[PDB]
DNA sequence: CGTTTAAGCGGTTGCTAGAGCTGTCTACGACCAATTGAGCGGCCTCGGCACCGGGATTCTCCAGGGCGGCCGCGAAAAGGG
C-alpha cells in the first residue's frame, strides 16, 4: 500500500540501494506491484493502466 | 505494588452511504379575484331558584265546676241555786 504509513517512513530515507523480499509480489492488482517499483524505482516505472 | 488486559496504532478488503455536481420535470404552493359563512356583539326567551299571598295543621292559655277548710254562731243537753 503506498498510503500505508510505512510506505512514508521507509521512502524518505537515504538510501542509495534498496531491495525488496517477498514471495507474492502481486496479491490483489497491478497498483501493488507499481507502489513496489515506485518504492524500488522513483519515477522511472510508470504503471497506470489497470 | 504485581499482574493482566485492553486501548492505541497500523493494516486488509470489499461494498455501501453520503456529499457534490448536472439535468429534467411535475406536482405543489404563492397570488389574485369573487364569495360567503364562521366569529363577535347584542336581543329575546326559558329553566331553575327565590319571594309573597293563601290555606291546612298543632300547641298554649283562661275560665268554670266541684271539693276541702275555717269562722265564729247558734240551738241544745246537762248542771247548779
Amino acid at each position: 500500500n503506498a498510503e500505508s504509513s510505512l510506505y512514508e517512513s521507509l521512502n524518505s530515507f537515504k538510501v542509495a540501494n534498496r531491495m525488496l523480499i517477498t514471495g507474492t509480489p502481486l496479491q490483489n492488482n497491478i497498483k501493488e506491484l507499481a507502489a513496489l517499483v515506485n518504492f524500488l524505482m522513483p519515477g522511472r516505472f510508470t504503471i497506470d493502466q489497470e
